[PDB]
């Protein structure tokens, strides 16, 4: 039930990551909801032309940042996302990364007026429109 | 000429990273002018304690990236600063990179309000003081 989408082959990240933030994407933008049901690894290998070995390595690393549940028989779900603690771990590696991105626009020679107009741009690009049913 | 920095065994990042992303720091701060002599590759990593050979890495992706240059028999110094150019494709992969680390703060329940201010923190940090002579 998840929306098909791009993958770039000759992007710097690799096609399992590609998936993993695809997913999380579509989850941020509410077209993927809590606790719906999307394709197996092998249904979405499938549809997308993606070596399924592939494919289980981002769901493992989406069920491992807890975006995604697998259910024993019964299908593979979007995670509890309303009353979620996230992760302290995460969010202080994510920090990091951030931080030495702003070290490289800055040496690139970016200034933070311009960091801040791409931080509402991606921002704005991340969370998408609006999705509703009924 | 390099200023001595922290280095953390537990970062995420390895070490040679750690050593190319405070090169690159120190630069942006000013510490380092473009033109001054930095350590030799044996003389900085004896002053550290840390492998000659991370070191090597270290300094190759600096000189790669444009941030020193090595001269045979002369010494190793930080490379042209004024009006070098900016490679387009490193600016682009650094700016995907903002791109996924806001995703990944967004998806983590960070706001863009929050995401401004840590912006704005870290562009402090990285900037700094002020370093002068006479």
């Amino acid at each position: 039930s998840n929306a098909m989408f791009t993958i770039n082959t000759k992007s710097q990240l690799p096609i399992y990551e590609q998936i993993v933030q695809k997913i999380k994407e579509q989850v941020v933008k509410g077209v993927l909801q809590e606790g719906e049901k999307i394709l197996s690894i092998r249904e979405f290998a499938s549809r997308i032309g993606v070596n399924p070995n592939t494919v289980s390595k981002a769901y493992q690393e989406l069920e491992r940042q807890e975006v995604i549940i697998t259910v024993k028989g019964k299908g593979t779900f979007i995670a509890n996302q309303t009353d979620k603690l996230s992760s302290p771990k995460k969010l202080a590696e994510t920090r990091t990364k951030l931080k030495e991105t702003i070290l490289d626009l800055v040496y690139l020679g970016v200034n933070i007026e311009e960091i801040h107009k791409l931080a509402d741009e991606y921002s704005q690009d991340i969370i998408g429109g609006d999705v509703v049913e009924g």
